[PDB]
């Protein structure tokens, strides 16, 4: 999956790049504060899976299967 992958936790990421290995569920967290932007799995893409790998809880994380989903336009409802 191609998504866009940032070096820090910015609001605007606009850096496409191939998802590393291991990886076919885009991930797009934000804890209302910081727009995460990982390559994330479809099965650790849960409610306990990723607040506990970041070693965070108050965010909410949406995995994908698009090339680049993950950019800031899937979590304003
Ligand atoms: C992500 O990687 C792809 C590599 O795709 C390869 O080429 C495809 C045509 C197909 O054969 C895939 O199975 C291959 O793995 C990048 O796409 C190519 O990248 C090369 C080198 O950068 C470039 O010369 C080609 O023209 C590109 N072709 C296409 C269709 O993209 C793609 O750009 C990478 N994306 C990012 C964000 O890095």
């Amino acid at each position: 999956l191609q998504c866009y992958n940032c070096p820090n936790p910015t609001a605007d990421c606009k850096t496409a790049v191939n998802c590393s290995s291991d990886f076919d569920a885009c991930l797009i967290t934000k804890a209302g504060l910081q727009v995460y932007n990982k390559c994330w799995k479809f099965e650790h893409c849960n409610f306990n899976d990723v607040t506990t790998r970041l070693r965070e809880n108050e965010l909410t994380y949406y995995c994908c299967k698009k090339d680049l989903c993950n950019f800031n336009e899937q979590l304003e409802n």
